């Protein structure tokens, strides 16, 4: 009747709010009554809360499929029995091809409906099972955690722990991955995460000395489970940290439950978990899609007969109780580049929380320092302690510099006796320092009274005391406006007294000529 | 004729070894002669070297599609012209649905065929364009870099820079991602990487203060380009580092060239590149799938008319030459956990290379130290310098401990006067210390001559000087073997002189009775 939360190891099982689902291998998942769920599933997730009718608006809800042949009242009664047996029933938000698209300001209405349904049906919490576009559509990444923090606190004020769990597909758990916001904002509020280590085909990770470990590789399943979990529980190898006491391994029940990810030999899981326990970081449990699948039939109409809970139930429940990782969280620490001579403040952007979600940002301290007057790497150490633990994390701050740029320094032709200003159209700038046009000197001059080619060297001085320097060159050609005889052409015919220009001189033909180059005809030739 | 490599900014364009490709929007990509490729494509990649016929074995090759109507000799002639124009022609290995599956030991034959084709056709290098399963199938991740290092060195010994490039889909570039091995092994050998920032739909990254930036989001394309590139060129946000001078932005030419990723407003790219240039890290160029697409038609038979090179050619070529990032690389530095009192060696696993691929692992130094006799976090700093740069990277080493475990401490029933050894079947162990069975004491005793319940407390002492302690309890019940009268039952009928056992006593009926509990019938009732 009241909020029944789990503090030991869990075996989580999703329950279909529909009948006769088709399997990836042509099997069939019947709907089942909640009360027929194997007792060793101590968390059962009602699938799914979603938007049923966009006529009702943007806020998802839950409507029982009547063809399961449970009345509203009976379904409440069966939740009530599971609760009386010390088992939890969660409402799972989302699902494959569920379309949730909330906008900022929707969070109060989402919190209110979660509370309505929880109090009506007797749910013990909520599983965030957003998939595909729903993870990142409109403002889901802000609205959902915001509503859920209001729900957690509403029930905390009556002494209840409304459970919050999540089922992210595992590749979304990398460090800046799509599920980041949900984990960081609900750090301290969530009870455990049960990612899906299924339906991701060849995705996985690279491990030195082993190679690439794919989620679809049966020959290395033990490796897959160990290494991805090890990465998760320590926040290594490009994964967000989920403490081991809050990490629940999500799996398909059988080959019909999912395209890939099914564990053919359960020994690979026993062995992985064991190795994790041997390094002092045992996991919190397992999760499966789904109890209907575990109670279904394959394509030959053979019953799966509870094979999943047969393989894992006892193995998970016979573990020691979990030991809470109470280490605090640090957030916002990223390697950063800082321009030479900028102001850098080591605390901007950085926050912290204790293992229960409380802001402890002012408790953070920093060791080491950055000199933004000198280029290079500076390494800092952040620390914060709470509940007799400390978390430390390092940060690399690189001080760099930026070249300024010249503009307007392009070769040009001007007419004899015009005015020429070497700085007209020339300028320089720098991102920080801004305008550096006054920092340009010019070596050389142009004499526009005298035809020819004039070279100018432009020197830009910048930075501290103008001791850095950039150089560019430019050619200014002074031409006459006076026109003159036509250029000689090899293909033309000339006659006596025709004049031509060629190789800077004016030549006069002495007689008929074609093809004779002025200057090449000697003392007594056709060109004079 | 000879190896023509590029040292300025590049605009890379792939060339189809086939005719009339179908577009994602029903357009058509004709085959084209190499010589008709727009000159501003200064790198043209022949697509694709692959396994054409598994009868020929596992080693990929290149066979010209004859229906392009170029003879072998003419195609060589057209490569020769591009080369005479100072433009590079690469052979692209792989392609969408190309099946390459090499095994270890294949690398000499792969190196020999790359050299054959290069010398035959006049190619100037190779682009690694493995996709899907080819990235990680059999030992591709070892064979391919191994063959290519042999190819680079073969040509280095005749004064040629055989170019090596890669086209990984961008999500494979995260820190332990599938393309890791190719980048790390060819660090120093590759000329630039041109990832594909297309065909990944909603993939992208999370940026504080902006939100989720998807590769398919047109409204934030500028953000997508800036932030993913910024992440790449600095190795932040869970991406491998690719120096900015070696990063070339890969794009679709138009909407028919790819499912998603096309830049509708080129201004978003100009602006992104500009911002990157403003922080002193301008990119090396752009890449496109493909020149045939840029020269194709859409579904309405309208010519695309070179729209891609129109939008980017001048913009990329008018940038300043690249400035080589000569900082060295560090590899293997990962946060690690170490058991209390183990030996930790800070250098095991760690390697380093200079900006040209040379091993400089012995030049690495480490600052700070780890005390494995005390639990906690220890922060180290690795550094190595080469070519007047230094790279620094930090590492967190956590010293942890592990509980031992008891076994055999389970409640038990033994028969009066049997032998009882409190340690039979009891033991303890620890991962490190091993057997701790000799470290168990027992408080309390069992007297098997006297019926009843005996409690035993088992204490395990361990760790340094046995000053840590674990406790477990056990109940040993000593029962008689002597049988006695049957237990009274509420539902049975008894008669005078029937005897029953109940609440530890033997009672005798005085007369007919059913339902009368022995001990409840007073002084003169039926039970005596
Ligand atoms: C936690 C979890 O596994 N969630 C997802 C499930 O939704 C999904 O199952 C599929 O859900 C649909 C509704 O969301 C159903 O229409 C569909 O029948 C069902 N498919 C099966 C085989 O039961 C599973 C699929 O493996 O994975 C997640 O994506
Ligand atoms: C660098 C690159 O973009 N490589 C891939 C390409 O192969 C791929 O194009 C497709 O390649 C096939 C052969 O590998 C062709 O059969 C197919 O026609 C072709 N498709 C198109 C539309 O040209 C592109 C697709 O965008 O991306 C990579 O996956
Ligand atoms: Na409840
Ligand atoms: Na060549």
């Amino acid at each position: 009747g009241t909020i029944t939360s789990q503090d030991d190891n869990v075996v989580v099982g999703y329950w279909h709010n529909w009948c006769d689902g088709r399997g990836y291998q042509g099997g069939n998942a019947p709907c089942v009554e909640l009360k027929t769920v194997n007792p060793q599933y101590n968390v059962v997730n009602i699938s799914f809360m979603k938007v049923y009718d966009i006529a009702e608006g943007r806020i998802p809800t839950f409507k029982l499929d009547p063809t399961i042949a449970l009345s509203e009242a009976e379904f409440i009664a069966q939740i009530d029995t599971l609760n009386s047996q010390g088992r939890s029933v969660l409402i799972a938000l989302g699902g494959a091809d569920a379309h949730i698209e909330l906008t900022r300001g929707d969070e109060d209405a989402l919190a209110a409906e979660i509370i309505r349904l929880t109090d009506l049906y007797g749910f013990d919490g909520l599983d965030i099972d957003l998939e595909q576009a729903a993870i990142t559509a409109k403002d889901n990444q802000f609205v959902i955690p915001a509503a859920l923090k209001m729900v957690k606190e509403h029930y905390r004020k009556t002494g209840d722990n409304f459970m919050i769990t999540m089922a992210p597909e595992f590749p979304y758990l990398t460090a800046n991955g799509a599920y980041t916001p949900y984990l960081t904002e609900l750090d301290g509020y969530y009870d455990f995460i049960n990612p899906q280590f299924y339906n991701q085909g060849g995705d996985g990770l690279w491990i030195e000395g082993v190679g690439w470990i794919a989620q679809n590789n049966d020959a290395l399943k033990e490796e897959f489970i160990y290494y991805i979990a090890d990465s998760l529980i320590n926040g290594t190898r490009n994964y967000h940290k989920i403490p081991h006491d809050k990490l629940v391994f999500g799996l398909p029940s059988n080959i019909d439950a999912a395209a890939t990810g099914y564990i053919q030999d359960p020994q690979d899981l026993y062995k992985a978990f064991d190795r994790l326990k041997a390094q002092g970081q045992p996991l919190r449990g397992v999760m499966t899609w789904s109890v209907n699948w575990d109670m279904g039939t394959d394509a030959a109409n053979n019953s799966y007969n509870q094979q999943f809970i047969k393989d894992y139930g006892n193995f998970i429940h016979n573990q020691l109780p979990p030991v809470t990782d109470m280490t605090p969280t640090l957030s916002g620490i990223v390697d950063t580049r800082v321009e030479l001579d900028s102001h850098f403040d080591p605390l901007i952007g950085i926050t912290a929380k204790d293992y229960q979600g409380n802001d402890i940002t002012a408790d953070v301290t920093v060791s080491g320092s950055v000199n933004t007057n000198q280029v290079g790497d500076y390494l800092l150490t952040y620390s914060v302690s709470s509940d007799d633990e400390t978390t430390n994390q390092p940060r690399k701050i690189t001080v760099y510099e930026i070249l300024p740029a010249f503009t307007g320094i392009t070769d040009t032709t001007v007419v004899i006796d015009s005015e020429f200003d070497p700085m007209q159209g020339v300028s320089a700038s720098h991102p920080t320092q801004g305008d550096l046009t006054a920092n340009i000197t010019v070596t050389g001059e142009v004499d526009t009274n005298v035809v020819g080619v004039y070279e100018l060297t432009y020197q830009l001085f910048y930075g501290q005391d103008n001791q850095q320097n950039m150089t560019d060159k430019r050619i200014v050609t002074v031409v006459t406006d006076a026109v003159s005889d036509d250029d000689w052409q090899v293909g033309s015919t000339y006659v006596k007294d025709d004049k031509v220009t060629h190789n800077g001189a004016t030549w006069t033909a002495q007689w008929w000529t074609k093809g004779e180059e002025p200057g090449t005809t000697g003392e007594w030739g056709v060109w004079r």
